[PDB]
């Protein structure tokens, strides 16, 4: 079947599973992830980064940053499962709306090692940016989708 | 700079700029196999273009779509330099309700590789695009091919 991206859900709420590769919190967030988050040096960020697959077929690579204020609290052990459910039941976080921007590419070569695919062939590079309702950032995501595994659809109007 | 999706309308009201080259158009009275299928038509008179689409001369997608000649009443290859959807909202006053849309990355194949000037086998998007009138049928069939390097999407999710 088909991913739909028009949703901003977890991937979860589109099966899953996933290798959790790295998770940690970071004292100093990468500068990138400050400026995207409206952050500073000072407060501190969940970074994660996970492995996906859907019926057993590699999907994708996720990089995750969490700004730890707006979700309060991550572990690895949570970070297995569906972080989006986590964050609406347990932690009651009402999440509002989320920028999506992608570009087709070409894999580098530890991607294609990591997607079991070779150096340089197709992928789909997306970044999705989370924010509250009161219009505030908690997650900023980078995907690189397997591009045989990775199928979407959205509903217009 | 980036084009949106979420939002369904022609390229042309989507970003700007946009111009287009017609490769090809031929008016078909037996629309192939899956056209009928997806236009739920009989083996019904269907609309054909392929058409090279260009941003500030920046090559985008090539483009391959059908149309329901009943439904969009009218298009020649004239019209179809411009934005189709403008005509069919303007002229033709046609109310256009809703779509489907579908995308995935693949390979490009040789002769796309040539129109969108790039190598047989880089990267592309392949998307496919489904329009309904207000009335919910379905009237226009359309596949792009993306040029990668050119093409940056945006989604305003909620
Ligand atoms: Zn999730
Ligand atoms: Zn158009």
């Amino acid at each position: 079947n088909r991913i739909n991206v028009f949703k901003t859900n977890g991937f979860s709420k589109s099966r899953m599973t996933s290798k959790v590769l790295v998770f940690k919190e970071m004292a100093t967030p990468p500068k990138s992830v400050q400026d995207e988050l409206q952050l500073n040096a000072d407060d501190t960020v969940y970074y994660l980064e996970r492995l996906r697959f859907v019926d057993d077929d590699v999907l994708c690579i996720e990089y995750s940053y969490y700004h730890k204020e707006i979700v309060k609290y991550l572990n690895d052990d949570i970070a297995k499962g569906s972080i989006f459910d986590y964050l609406e039941s347990n932690m009651k976080l009402r999440i509002g709306f989320s920028d999506i921007f992608f570009n087709v590419d070409k894999l580098t070569s530890s991607e294609a090692s990591l997607l079991q695919l070779s150096t340089g062939e197709p992928c789909l590079r997306y970044h999705q940016t989370f924010y509250t309702m009161t219009g505030k950032p908690f997650d900023s995501s980078d995907i690189v989708f397997h591009y045989r595994h990775a199928q979407f659809y959205i509903p217009s109007k």
